[PDB]
Order: structure tokens, then sequence, then C-alpha cells
């Protein structure tokens, strides 16, 4: 079955630090002027076991960052040098330097500096560095035929043309071996490799450049060294510590800064009644603000909401954010409104257009929970900017497609597991634990959020109103469930009369028929258990919409 | 290599309840005089979609909290009905009223006891708070002592309980035709055991001639066998509980006397550390009496003070020879010291003194590394006479093989690591406590016979990570391989052994999992978050077994 011990991966109770344990206090307040010292200490020494080749270390450690920050697939986000575990009886030898800082130096931060300062420290200029990157808990020769080779295995990694050439040159050495691939005839016996460049006429329009251009090498090495080891670090807002650069690249989506004063509370409440005063239904405004929340990534913490995107063409075109039934409109309504706010603006308040996503998103859920008998308020933090389409890089953003999103009901085909495992990995993708997932998918069925306005899935008699009315009516045993005669994949449920009454997906009765997620249904389902339902909602809710907020503050 | 994960098993993030949630003060207020009627009515009806009995599902329930609870194992606790899915959706229209205060595990069996209860029978009693995550005549009869000894049954429960459960299914219908005509199967069979074995036979005989004392034992029977793995007996939530006390609960004595606080701790603290007791006396004994606990029944715990009486003083890992009889003859004299003289009605029992004891060891091997520290300590336990503690019950609580005392005996089904895991799993110890708790027992002095096995400490007797400092050295060698079998040893550069270690003292140091969390607490200004957490740890481990506090 469902293994649903994934969600609650690497808890706050294995964590030996538990509470008072901010990433970003401590490694601000490094020591980089003399942290280096003692790596260069460290490195130029031999040792009786493990001997020294040649005495420095450099090389080890060089590619022992590459082989640990080349893990990253785009396909998932997972792998990079920021997670996992990826010799190990290095961490016996670079123990001297963790033992003076100890708790101000994660294990994956020292050694991809160890790497870095390597590469700084054999003839060579940087591009930068940035700390932050926490410490898991569980730390035939053919040239066409290699080319293509080399250069899928670069693309899985999201080096497109440049930067692999740069890559490959720099690792085999600012020219030291490209003088080398151009002076005489080259043979073979029972390394070649390297004359593809010399044969792909696509290498051809860079790499035989390089040769009259040397400084164009280090340049282009040193930005796709830079980002190599920091692409499975998230936006330019984690990165810590005094060394990062500057300039921001076009790989990290970047957005623009914060030019205008934040909004208080007063204009929060004025713009909450301006939004849903516009006649836009909560099926429309709880879809866009999930749409534009829902596409991040909890492994490379590339996403989000920051940015406001779901206007631009990367996110506008996506097939699950239909852009038919309602993702023009809603948008246009919302620009409207802040072009109406930011004209006459109480002063220097400005709103951006993220932040009245996710504001639309809040004031639907606060108006459909006073239709449903409470009175909630929801969380709402500003701070979020727009990014223009010149900066969203159209074709990186195309991995980031939810091929199957299971909070909304879309199932696009071909999908690796059925219909269910690909909830499993999107919640552990927003880092959901498995109350949160439940609480998300119930609110989102009964609220109106369902890929095509599908009724797969909505057990309320009375949608637009935040109840726990799916699971109730899950649980209820007057209907029993069979698969439909139109073998789509429906499980239409019939009552005891024989009439058809509802009709489910595999994710509504996978919630509703496995044991951990039937025992997270019976707590929320039960009787005088609405006010829970609802404040656990609005929590998760809430959690959801600040994911790429706190590693963007 | 060892599997990490079973330490964190159950977290606190997967459950929906929150922090801030206790069973205690929910289930408390139910009114379980309507519960029972709810519970009557649903098990008195024919729902479509599950065929019904004849007119009762109580057969079906009583038979569904007996496979709930005939599988709990006394070796190591685990099973019982604390720890189908076509009856989750037949009590669901009474859960769906109750919801919070009532788990499933409460309810289903609280229904197959209504049922029994309502099925012309009058239980003892019940307790709410278990919360949720072939020709064989004497053959049989061995099969079935075997296989309920190995859920601790005597042979009289085991009677008790096989002519209820084939009689719910006083009425005494399953004896008078046992002896009717010429009954015996020429193909059930079973049955014949009592019939034939003289043990069970000495009894059954009685019981046919005295039905009325049947129903007395197998209530007491079907009590055992329900609240088994629930508990000492103020765990026993719900105004159903019976007012009486049964040998095989552990029973302690209730307090009655006042209890000492922030004064006459000072001055007993004072008193035990003038009294000339070693550090790894003191500390040795307090781990001895609080870690032979199961956090799986919840039996065992330095609640009672039995490190003193026969069942636990005579096990080989408590070392009675060499030093657990001076330490409990100065225990026991300070409190025959402190009681008479007492200052009014205030009086410390040997449970406490043990406890304080460990505590004020602690606190002045803190002192001498260079620290301040205050253990905190609170008071409450009693004394348990040696007739309220059975040396056959308790013969199974006793410790093949432990981690943190680094004592290893023979017959080990498992490595010597495997069982620290499972160790400190029972004990409910996250993986930094249970490497905390390791370095600073090897540090303080602990180890079982006081080898030199783990103490990598210069100087003893001074709470220092000098176990974690001392590991993760490189100029050590260790001569064998720190993963294939034995006893190893450190060698420095020198060629000449310097440190002495065992394989539960060199897995914090090879498991790359494990070796992270000594990284921690080894650094360089990392000794007094190692002291604070080794409290911490060193806390939670003496009031595990604290029910009466919470």
């Amino acid at each position: 079955r469902l293994n649903l011990k994934v969600l609650h991966q690497n808890p706050a109770v294995a964590d030996p630090m538990g509470a008072a344990f901010d990433y970003a206090a401590e490694v601000a307040t490094i020591d980089v002027d003399a942290l280096t010292r003692d790596i260069e200490e460290v490195m130029t020494t031999s040792q009786p076991w493990w001997p020294a080749d040649y005495g420095h270390y450099g090389p080890l450690f060089i590619r022992m960052a590459w082989h640990a920050a080349g893990t990253y697939r785009i396909h998932d986000g997972r792998g990079g040098a920021g997670g996992g575990m990826q010799l190990d009886k290095a961490r016996r030898l670079l123990w001297p330097v963790k033992k003076k800082y100890g708790k101000k130096l994660s294990w994956a931060d020292l050694i991809v500096f160890a790497g870095n300062c390597a590469l700084e420290s054999m003839g060579f200029k940087t591009f930068g560095f940035g700390f932050g990157r926490v410490d898991q808990w569980e730390p035939n020769p053919d040239p066409m035929a290699a080319a293509v080779d080399i250069r899928e295995t670069f693309r899985r990694m999201a080096m497109n043309d440049v930067e692999t050439a740069a890559l490959i040159v720099g690792g085999h050495t600012d020219n030291s071996f490209l003088e080398i691939l151009y002076g005489y005839e080259w043979e073979l016996t029972k390394l070649a490799t390297d004359l593809s460049l010399r044969v792909d006429p696509i290498y051809e329009r860079i790499t035989r450049r390089w040769l009259e251009h040397p400084e164009e090498l280090a340049d282009e090495f040193a930005k796709a060294w830079y980002k190599l080891i920091h692409r499975d670090m998230g936006p330019v807002a984690r990165y810590l510590g005094p060394l990062v650069p500057k300039q921001t690249l076009l790989w990290q989506d970047p957005v623009p800064a914060v030019s205008h004063d934040l909004v208080g509370e007063a204009e929060i409440a004025s713009l909450k009644s301006q939004i849903r005063a516009s006649g836009l239904t909560v099926s429309q405004l709880v879809s866009t603000a999930w749409a534009a929340a829902s596409s991040f990534r909890g492994s490379d913490k590339r996403g989000g909401a920051n940015g406001g995107r779901i206007r631009l063409q990367p996110q506008v075109g996506w097939e699950v954010n239909d852009p038919d039934g309602d993702l023009r409109k809603v948008i246009r309504t919302l620009e409207e409104i802040q072009e109406s706010f930011n004209s006459a603006a109480p002063g220097n308040i400005k709103v951006s257009f993220a932040d009245l996503v996710v504001l639309g998103g809040c004031a639907a859920i606060e108006k459909a929970a006073k239709a449903a008998g409470h009175n909630i308020t929801v969380p709402f933090t500003p701070g979020r900017t727009d990014a223009s389409q010149e900066q969203t890089d159209v074709e990186s953003f195309a991995v980031l497609e939810p091929k199957a999103d299971g909070f909304r009901n879309y199932l696009g085909k071909g999908n690796p597991l059925p219909a269910e495992y690909m909830l499993l990995d999107k919640a552990n993708l927003l880092t959901l634990s498995a109350p949160e997932m439940t609480v998300l998918v119930g609110g989102l069925r009964v609220l109106g959020a369902n890929y095509k306005r599908l009724p797969l899935g909505v057990f309320t008699e009375a949608s637009e109103s935040l109840t726990n009315d799916f699971f109730v009516n899950l649980l209820d045993m007057g209907i029993t469930w069979e698969p439909s005669p139109a073998d789509d994949g429906t499980y239409q449920g019939k009552d005891g009369s024989g009439k058809v009454k509802w009709t489910g997906s595999r994710v509504d009765l996978v919630f509703g028929s496995n044991s951990e997620l039937r025992a997270l249904v019976e707590v929320y389902g039960a009787d005088d258990a609405q006010p829970k339902f609802v404040q656990d909602f609005v929590a998760a809710w809430d959690k959801v919409m600040n994911l790429d907020r706190f590693d963007v503050r």
C-alpha cells in the first residue's frame, strides 16, 4: 500500500537541536577570513592514513564536490549538494575544521566550501559562495555518441551549451589542454571523448573561439561552477554569509526587490473587501491561489507563489492551470484591482500582483468560512513582488509543470504511478504532513477547485462553504462504491436505493479506504469537530501560501 | 546498517491532535451510562452490507476483543490491545458522537466487554486510556498451556478463559455436557485436555461442583486479558475501574506522608553526597532501578523501589556481588535517619532516595567538570513490599543485554548494537538522547563489573563529553575492524594501546547516521549543550514510570 512514512521524513525529534537553531543568525556570524586559512592548513598536509597525492588535497575535494553536486536531477529536484549524503573518509579529515565551529557550519557547507577554496587556491578566481545548505539527518569510444551522452547527462543537470564546454574544460584543467586538443593528429587503441568538442559542430561555435579569448573560458567556467554548486539551494535569499556576489543571474528565477512600503492592516481589510466585491466565485479565487502556490518543489526550493508568474507565459499555458474557463478573467480582474489601488494609493502603499493572488485566496477562504457558519481570519504576510517576463526563463519552467495534481483531481496521460502515489509525491514536495494533506484535500474538494470543475470528489450538498462534508459523506456507510460502467477510473458510489448519489476518483477513496488516512478522516469528520477542521485547514493553507516566503524572507 | 528510524516511531507531526491534547482530561469527562446504551443499540441490528448474526453482533466483538488482546508477547511486551476493518465501519455511528474522547482501541475493547456483560454475565470492570497509533490427548494440553504462558496466564485463568470463551459465543453448559455420555471424538477434542490433564482436572471438577466460583475466576481472567499491557493502576481512567488492586498489576502502596520539596531535597542531596558513596555507585544503582522499564506494556520503572527486592537484586546485570548491597544499606540507613527525625509529617521513600542519589551524583560530577547545574527531581514514588512483587512475573523484565551499561550476556539473538537499539526503543528514547545517555554513562562510570570498556576519559567522575571527543579522534587506530566481532582496542601512532572499546561504543564513531550525532556534542564549544541535554535525557529516563504525576 501507500508508504505514509515518507511524509514525516526527518522529524524534529531526531534533530539534536530541537527549537533554537535558526541556521541564519549563526552562520551569518561566521569568520570566513579565518575559515579559509584553516581549510588551507588542513588540505596542505599529509597524513599517515590516506596518504597525500603530491601533498595538496585540492583535486580530492574538487572532484568530491563535483560528484556531490552532479546528482541534481531536474525531473523532480532531489539531489544536489544540500540533500542526503554523497568517499566519506573525508569527514575524518575535515573534522579538525568542523571541531572549531560545530553548529555554525553544516557538513554540506563545509564540504562544498572546501571544494570552492581548493579551486580558488589552485590558480583561479571563483565567482562567489553562499552558506545555508542545512544538513540532512542521514549524513566503444565514439565521438558523436560521447557528445550526445554528455549533452544528455548535462541537460538533466540543466547545463545547456556553454556551461557544458566550460565545465568539461575546467574540470580537465585558463587554457591548459585546449591548446593540447589542437596540436596534432589523434589516434586510438584498445582519451578521445574530449575530441567531441573538436567534432561536434555546435560546440565549435564557442570552443574554438575560446582559443583566442582565454579570459572568456575563465569567466564562463566561474559562472558554470557557481551554478553547479548552488543549483539545489533556492532563490537568492537563503544565500547566507559574507561571500555571495552582488549580482543576480537568470537561472535563480530572480524577483525584483520591494520598492514600496508594504500594506498594513486597514489596507488589507480594504483589499479583502474590494476583491470579493468584484463578482469572483470562491472556486475561482481559491483555484487561482492554489495554482500559483502549488507549483513549489521543497527539494530544489524552486517555484512557489513569490514573483507572481501565474500571469506569465510559462505558467499560464499549462493544462493544469486551465487557461480557458477562468485564469484570464481572474487575472484581469486582479490586475485591474491592483492598478486601481496603486493609482489612488494612500501614500506610498502599493500592492504587487503576487500579493493580490494570495490575498484573493485568503479572502475567498474567509468568505466561504463565514458562509459556513464560523468566523475565521486567514493570516496574510505581505512582501511578495512581481517578476517580469524577461526574468522567468520560459524554457526552465517546463519541469515544474504538474503532470498530475492530487488536490485538484488532475490526472494527465502518461503517469509513472497510477493515481495516488503521485498525490503522495506532491504532498512530499510541498512538505506537508499527513494531517495537513488530508485536511487540504478535504477543504479543496469542498470549496471547489477541481480541474475543469469536474464533480469528482465534491461530496458537499451545497458548495462554496468550507465544511468537513467531504469527510462526513466519505465515511458514510449508506453508500457503496463500485467502478463505473464507463471505465474512466471514476468510482461512482450508489446508495441503498440503487441510484447514483456521489462520484469519486482514486484519491478520494484512497483517503476513504486506507488505514492511517482513514484514521485521519475519522478524526476530522466526527461530530462537533467542525471548528477543529476549520482551524486546521486555515493553518495548512497559510503554511502552503507562505512556503516560498520564509526562504525568500 | 542499523535502522535508526525505529527510534522516532509515531512522531508528533503525524498526530492530527496537536501537542496540546491529553487523553486523560478528555475521556474522564464522558458519561459511560449512555455510551453503553449507544453500543447496545448499534450491536443489536442487521446492517444490510454486513450479514448480521441471529440478532446480535456480540459474539463477533468478543472474538474481536480477544484476538486483539491474545497477541501479547511477554518476552518483549509488544502486542495487546493498546498497540477487521469491517467493524470500523460498524462502530462508526458510536465513535462519531464522541470522536476525540474515545480512541479506537478503547471503543473496540469496550464494545467487546459490553457485549460480554450483556450476554448474561457480570464482568469485573473497565478502564479507558488505551491510546492508538491428529490425536492429541496431552499434546493439545501442553500446546494451550505453552501458548497461554506466553501471555503470562496461570493454570486457573487458562481453564477459566477456555470455559468462558466456549460458553459466551451462569450457564455452565460447557461442563455439564462434558460428562454426559461416553464423550469422545472418533473422526471438538481439544476440550478433553481439561478432562484428562490432572492439573486442569483438579480445579475443573471443583468448578463443575462450584459453578459460582467459575464466574469469579473468569471475570478476573477476562479483566487480566483486557488490561494486561495497559500499565500500572494509575493509568486506568474512567468511572468503571474497580476499587481493588490485583497482584499482576505490580501494585505500589499509596502515599501516606507529605512530599519533600526544595529544602529537604537539598538536605538529602547533601547527606547522600556526604556518605562516602562513589559517583559510579549511585549512578549505577539509579540506572539499574530506572532502566528495567518496558515502554510497550508500561511495566517496570523505578516506581515501587524494587531494586532491593529479590526479583531485581538477583539479576546478574545489577551485579549484587560487588556494589548493590553497600549502596542499598547506606540509602536505607539514610531513610531511617531522615524518617524518625523528620520535621513534622514529612517522609522519604526508598525509591525516592535511589533516584535522588542518582541526581545528586550527577550534580556532583557536573560540578567537578566545571559547570553548576541542578537536576530536576519530582518526588512521589513509594516502596512496594516483597509480598506485592512476583518473582515469576519479573523474570522476563531482566535485561539479557544492556547497551548503556556495556553488559553482554550469553545467549544473544542479535549482535551487540541491535540489542542497544532495541533497549533504547523500549525506553522510548530518540537517537540524540540515546547517544548522549551512552556518552554520559560511559564517562561517569556505570559499566557492568566496572570494566574499562568505553571509558575514554582521562579522569573519570566528571560529566564531560570526553567519550565523544576521544571517539572521533583520528590519532587512534582500532586494531580489529569496527564491525566484525569481539572487543576492539585503540592504538595511537606509537603502536601502544591507548583506548579499549566494544561493539556498542564503536557504533557512535563508525555509523554514518550516528557519527553525525556525536559531532554535535563532540565539538569545541558544545560542552554546556552536552551537559544540559544529558540532564534532560536523565530526567526523562528517571520520570518514565511517573504516571501519577501526569
